[PDB]
RNA sequence: UUGAUGUCACGGAACCUUUGUUGUCUUCGACAUGGGUA
């Protein structure tokens, strides 16, 4: 038994977003993935484009 | 397209340094033209 709420944010300004990464990479060793773990994300339908 | 008992990323000024500068009197006299004649 769950409820959904349905969420919407309004950004006001200009958001931040991160650069994409391989997999490999998504981990507390490097830097850049921690370093942008407070902005937007970059989703790739596919790795290669 | 996240994972979850832990995110100061509004935690970080694209910032700092380079002269569109240099040189020149709005001045002034000899031609122009191609043959024609035998």
């Amino acid at each position: 038994m769950t409820t959904t709420m349905k969420i919407s944010i309004e950004f006001l300004e200009p958001f931040r977003m991160t650069k994409w990464q391989e997999s490999t990479r998504r981990n507390k060793n490097n830097k850049e993935f921690v370093r942008g773990q407070a902005f937007a994300r970059w989703h790739r339908n596919k790795k290669d484009n």
